[PDB]
């Protein structure tokens, strides 16, 4: 009824929005990995009469239901979608995606490493995002390449019309104690690529993470902290 859906507030199998700003949504789902049950966000981003989504809902039935919510609560076509990193919640579903007329993009990093990995594949390669610091505009957002941080390809993406913030799984909610899963992180190049976003974007005014609750900029300073102590 109006707070940031949760694990506990999704029906079993069900996928959630949440108005961010004008023409801006996070979407949120929940799956199990190894036992445990997860919640992870993606972005929605009004691009005129259609859509651009930002990562899927963390699989393939997920990713279904997805598609029906948006249609049910905004009904505009999802015509582009780009997945942030390799990682199954980021890219699990573009099948689905792909076989509901969504073209689909990544990095060539993140492409590699979902290939490698068994991974759900994107179509299309995002060039000019190779080194740390760079960007290029897709559609109504910017898309940023930090450097290494939760993955070696974790992209960022800002909505410059509305000053969101959306940072994929390289940045963490306030709530969080430790890094969450580092199994591809690299540590000590976290907060320096943390950094580099609180340069490029000082006007965020909201900022959304990976997984649960977004918040303003401190959620950049909270990730640094939590990095710094689970390395340590
Ligand atoms: C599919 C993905 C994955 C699965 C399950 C949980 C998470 C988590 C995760 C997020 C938050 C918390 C709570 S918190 C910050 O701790 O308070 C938390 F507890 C965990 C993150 C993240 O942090 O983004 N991601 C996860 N995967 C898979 C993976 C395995 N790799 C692929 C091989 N190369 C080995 O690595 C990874 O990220
Ligand atoms: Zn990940
Ligand atoms: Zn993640």
């Amino acid at each position: 009824s109006g707070e940031y859906p949760t694990v506990n507030e999704i029906p079993v199998g069900e996928v959630r929005l949440y108005q961010i700003a004008d023409g801006v949504w996070s979407h949120i789902a929940t799956q199990s990995f190894d036992g445990a049950v997860y919640p992870s966000n993606g972005l929605i981003v009004r691009d005129g009469d259609e859509l651009l989504l930002i990562d899927t809902a963390w699989g393939a039935k997920n990713t279904a239901a997805l598609l029906a919510e948006i249609e049910k609560q905004i009904g505009l076509p999802v015509t582009r979608a780009v997945s942030t990193h390799f990682h199954d919640d980021r890219v699990g579903g573009v099948d689905v995606l792909r076989a509901a007329g969504v073209a689909t993009y990544a990095s060539p990093s993140t492409r590699r490493l979902a290939e490698a990995e068994g991974n759900e594949i994107p179509t299309h390669s995002l060039e000019g995002l190779s080194s740390s610091g760079d960007a290029v505009r897709f559609g109504p957002v910017e898309l940023f390449y930090p450097g290494a941080a939760h993955s070696t390809d974790n992209l960022v993406v800002y909505v410059p019309s509305a000053n969101v913030l959306y940072g994929g799984c390289a940045v963490h909610e306030l709530s969080s104690t430790s890094a969450g899963n580092v199994a591809d992180a690299d540590l000590a190049e976290w907060p320096t690529s943390v950094e580099r976003i609180q340069k490029h974007y000082p006007e965020a005014e909201v900022v959304i993470p990976g997984h649960g609750l977004p918040g303003g900029l401190d959620l950049l300073q909270h990730t640094a902290n939590v990095v710094k102590a689970h390395k340590n």
